[PDB]
């Protein structure tokens, strides 16, 4: 299930995007 | 400028939503 | 109960510090 | 340079620990 979050500010968006990509990379390997 | 981030998983979405709301509350007061 | 997390990199530390302060401000008011 | 952040609450600590480990895994590979 996918959800969408609206974020205000380019810098804030960049931060959350990096954190989300980091979590997805962790899962793809698992650990 | 608003951006939208697609997140996978209800629990992950809840976490990012709380973090985003926390940052917005901090800004509304400023500090 | 307090815990301590060791973080590598000033920029990363700044980011987590802002996020942690944001969550604490949210709790102090509650919502 | 390593920094230390004091966090209140086991659940909050768990969340930041997962996020920090995710960022470190991303860097170890780079991307």
């Amino acid at each position: 299930e996918y959800f969408t979050l609206q974020i205000r500010g380019r810098e804030r968006f960049e931060m959350f995007r990096e954190l989300n990509e980091a979590l997805e990379l962790k899962d793809a390997q698992a650990g």
